[PDB]
């Protein structure tokens, strides 16, 4: 059980990367509770968004979330170098219990 993300993904400096978070209707098609986290190799995670596209105190702008269906997803616009990093999503999926996707490594052409 496990969210579906694209593995990798790559922009230039100054444009976006969209990462999408697929789902079912039990989970991110059924609730407004997507987050994503941001996690450079060992070290923490930071988290962007939570609830689809609410960012805590701190996230720029640049961050921001869709959702339609049972796809939701993260764009990072106006890319910086500081960007670099593995991005995962994760969902509510009901009976107390959330599921995570499986990452995705995103570059700076
Ligand atoms: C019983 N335990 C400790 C917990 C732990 C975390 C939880 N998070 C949620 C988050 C969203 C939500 N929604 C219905 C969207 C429902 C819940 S129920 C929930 C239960």
């Amino acid at each position: 059980s496990a969210l579906t993300q694209p593995p990798s993904a790559s922009g230039s400096l100054g444009q976006s990367v969209t990462i999408s978070c697929t789902g079912t209707s039990s989970d991110v098609g059924g609730y407004n509770y997507v987050s994503w986290y941001q996690q450079h190799a060992g070290k923490a995670p930071k988290v962007i968004i939570y609830e689809v596209n609410k960012r805590p105190s701190g996230v720029p702008d640049r961050f921001s979330g869709s959702k339609s269906g049972n796809t939701a997803s993260l764009t990072v616009s106006g890319l910086q170098a500081e960007d670099e990093a593995d991005y995962y999503c994760s969902s509510y999926e009901g009976s107390d219990n959330f599921v995570f996707g499986t990452g995705t490594k995103v570059t700076v052409l």
